[PDB]
């Protein structure tokens, strides 16, 4: 497979210092997302032998925008002081210069990336789905204390994972468990990932069974789709790889259009 490259742009949008994380910290998370987007998590060490040949290498590249909407040179990271002191999910204004957040720079052309203090939230998505009614709304929010792995990130939310999540929902990835409250009948329509019951926190002790996969090795609980704590995650199935990149299929893909200009965006 040929790599697929995102140009990225962070939007830090801070009502104090605390929030106004640094350079370090947002390289860190660019870091982790190639390192997990590419099967170069040194965690994959942790990944299960019996799941270890189900393990998927997206060969997504993320790079920092270094042109900007208008064309001018950027380091793909705005920095916003803002009056408003916790975002809202539901309101989204982190996502509205208008509302004391910042404008998405072109959804089609840039993953968008806003860092700011949300409501125990560790961050959202927005699904490809939706991209045709909230096109301004597409890309993915992280709270500033679970960004970027160690640094300022705050145990157990401190290894990047929460964007690495998010990213996957922004690529039509769903709950590995099937968003079905705890049954078997759900499904994330992924072949490679065990049935699961419920969503796992924590870090379980390998293998977790439940009433859906009974057997070891168990359900998947170190696929990044969980609710596992960050440092007890360490893959992306095969198929769900392959269900991230058909989202740049060049005839259906959704997302298509972020090829075209990749390279472009992300060169000086
Ligand atoms: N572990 C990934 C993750 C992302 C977003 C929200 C979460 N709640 S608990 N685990 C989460
Ligand atoms: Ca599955
Ligand atoms: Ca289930
Ligand atoms: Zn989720």
């Amino acid at each position: 497979s040929s790599t697929i490259l995102i140009p990225v742009v962070v939007h830090v949008v801070y009502n104090n210092s605390a929030q106004n994380i640094s350079d370090a910290q947002i390289i860190s998370q660019i870091q982790v997302l190639n390192e997990d987007f590419r099967r170069m998590n040194a965690d994959q060490a942790n990944t299960p032998s019996a799941f270890a040949n189900l393990a998927g290498n997206a060969n997504i590249e993320f790079k920092l925008a270094r042109r900007d909407p208008n064309g001018n040179t950027t380091n793909g990271i705005t920095r916003t002081s803002t009056s408003t002191e916790t975002f809202s999910m539901e309101m989204d204004n982190v996502k509205f210069s208008n509302l004391g957040g910042n404008n998405a720079w072109n959804t089609r052309r840039y993953l968008n990336i806003w860092v700011c203090n949300l409501g125990d939230l560790l961050g959202y998505a927005q699904f490809p789905f939706e991209f045709q009614t909230k096109p301004n709304t597409d890309g993915v929010v992280i709270h500033y204390k679970h960004f970027g792995r160690d640094g300022s990130a705050e145990s157990p939310y401190d290894k990047g994972r929460t964007a690495t999540h998010e990213v996957g929902h922004w690529l039509d990835l769903r709950h590995i468990w099937g968003d079905d409250g705890g049954s078997c009948s759900g499904t994330d329509n992924i072949a490679d990932t065990p049935n699961q019951g419920g969503y796992n926190e924590g870090c379980p002790s390998f293998p977790k069974t439940d009433h859906c996969t009974n057997t070891s090795p168990g359900v998947m609980f170190m696929n990044y789709m969980d609710y596992t704590y960050d440092a007890c995650m360490n893959l992306f199935t095969k198929g769900q790889v392959e269900r991230m990149r058909s989202l740049f299929d060049t005839q259906t893909g959704i997302r298509r259009e972020m090829q075209i200009y990749a390279n472009e965006l992300t060169n000086p």
